[PDB]
C-alpha cells in the first residue's frame, strides 16, 4: 500500500524497533514504519495478532518477498543481513564459523542484555511500588553486562574481530538507555570507557546518526 | 584426551546446559559435559571467562573444527544442526524462509521465555526479600508466554508447523521449569493444554528422555 520494501511494526519510545530501523537504513532499505500505540492496547489487538502473536514490536514483512512475516527484533536482523548485505558492507557471510560468533553476540544481546535492562527499567519507571532491592538487581546486572563488553572491547576494535557488525550495532539502543537513564549519571561513559567510546562512534556512523535524528524528530 | 567431538561447559540443575544437550543427543555427537560448580565460583573463574566472558554456561567447544568455541546455548544449538543436521532431522534448511521463522521461535524462546522464566525463579527462590508483587509479575509473564505457544499449537502440531525441531526443543528444560514448580499445582498442564500435549511428546522423544534420565541422575 505504500511503494516500500517493508513494512515495519514498531514504536516510538521503545529500543527493540529502533535497533531494527538501524539496519534497515545501514542497507539501504526502504520501510513503511507503523508506530503502535501501547496505551490504546493495539500491540494486543487481533489486528496485530495476526503479524505477531506475542503482541511485542517489531515485526517485518518483506513485500518483495511475498509479503514474508518475521518477528523478533535480532531474527529480523539477522533475515535482513543474510538476504540483502550479501556485499558483506555490515555482517559476516552465512555458513562460516564467524558467523555463528556473530550469532553468539546477537544472542547475548537479545538475551543478556536487553531483557535485564528491560528490568531495570520496569522497576525504576512502570512497577506500582517502589523496590529497591529490584531497582539494584537489574542496575547491578547492567554493569554486569557493560563489563563483559568491556573486557572485550578493551582488546579488539568490534565484537565480531575485525569489523562493525550487526552484532555491534544490536547493543546500541538499549545501551543509550544506560547512558541516559538507565545507570545514575555519566556512571556508563566513566566506569566503561571502552564500551562507551565503541557506542559513540557507532552512533556517528551515517546511517545510524540518520535513525537517531529521526527517533528524536517522531518522539 | 576425551576422545568426544565435543565439549559442553555445563551446570547439573539449570536450564540452558540441558537444552545443549538434547540437541547434542538428538544429532547423535558425542561429548564431555563438564558441570561447573557455581558455589565454588567456577563459571566465574578466570579460566572459563577465556571460554565464555560472560561467565554463564552453556559453552561448546568442536575439536572437530579446530576447537572453534561458542557460547549462548542458542547460538550453539544453531552451529550444531547447521553444520551437523545435514539430513535435516531436527531443524530446516538455511538460506530458507521456514529458518527466519525458526529463528523467530529459537529468538523467543531465549529472549523471551528464559529471562523472564528466571526472573519468576529469581524473586520466588533466591532473592532476599520476598516481593510478592515481582512473584507476580513473573508468574503473570510466564502464563503470557504459555497463552502465546498455546495460541499456535492449538492450531499446528510444532512451531515450525509441521516438523519437530529445534525451535520446539528449545523451550523444552524452561517449560519443565514452570510444570514442576514455577508454576504451583497441576496450573501448566490445566490452563494451557496443547502446550503441556506438546511439551510431554517431546520429552518422550528416545534422545530426549534419555538425556532427562541423565539430568535426573545428576540431580
Ligand atoms: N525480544 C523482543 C523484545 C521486544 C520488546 O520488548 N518490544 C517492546 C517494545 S521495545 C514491546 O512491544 N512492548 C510492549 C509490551 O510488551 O507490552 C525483540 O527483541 O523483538
Ligand atoms: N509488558 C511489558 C511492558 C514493558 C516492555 O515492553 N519493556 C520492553 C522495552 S520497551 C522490554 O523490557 N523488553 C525486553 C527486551 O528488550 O528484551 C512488561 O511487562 O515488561
Ligand atoms: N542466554 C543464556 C543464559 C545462560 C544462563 O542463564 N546460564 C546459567 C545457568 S542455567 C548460568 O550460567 N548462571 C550462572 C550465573 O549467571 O551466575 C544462554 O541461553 O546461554
Ligand atoms: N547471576 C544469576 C543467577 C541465577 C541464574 O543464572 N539464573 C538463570 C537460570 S540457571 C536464568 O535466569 N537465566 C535466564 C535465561 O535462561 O535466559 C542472576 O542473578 O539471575
Amino acid at each position: 500500500s505504500h511503494g516500500k520494501q517493508f513494512t515495519l511494526y514498531t514504536h516510538k519510545g521503545g529500543p527493540n524497533g529502533w535497533k531494527v530501523t538501524i539496519v534497515l537504513e545501514e542497507l539501504g532499505l526502504t520501510y513503511e514504519s507503523i508506530f503502535l500505540d501501547f496505551q490504546k492496547g493495539e500491540h494486543k489487538a487481533p489486528e496485530y495478532l495476526k503479524v505477531n502473536p506475542n503482541g511485542r514490536i517489531p515485526a517485518l514483512i518483506d513485500h518483495k518477498n511475498n509479503d514474508y512475516t518475521v518477528w523478533e527484533s535480532n531474527a529480523i536482523i539477522q533475515y535482513l543481513v543474510d538476504k540483502y548485505d550479501k556485499d558483506r558492507k555490515v555482517s559476516v557471510a552465512p555458513g562460516t564459523n564467524e558467523y555463528y560468533t556473530q550469532l553468539q553476540w546477537l544472542y547475548f544481546q537479545a538475551s543478556g542484555q536487553g531483557p535485564y535492562y528491560g528490568q531495570a527499567a520496569w522497576f525504576s519507571v512502570y512497577h506500582p511500588e517502589k523496590v529497591p532491592s529490584a531497582i539494584e538487581r537489574y542496575r547491578n546486572e547492567i554493569k554486569r553486562v557493560l563489563g563483559v563488553l568491556e573486557s572485550v572491547l578493551s582488546k579488539q576494535e568490534f565484537l565480531v574481530d575485525g569489523k562493525a557488525t550487526v552484532a555491534d550495532f544490536s547493543f546500541l539502543p538499549w545501551n543509550e538507555g544506560a547512558a541516559k537513564f538507565l545507570l545514575e549519571g555519566s556512571q556508563f561513559e566513566e566506569e566503561f570507557p571502552a564500551t562507551a567510546k565503541w557506542h559513540k562512534k557507532l552512533l556517528e556512523r551515517p546511517a545510524i546518526a540518520k535513525v537517531w535524528e529521526e527517533r528524536a524528530k517522531v518522539s
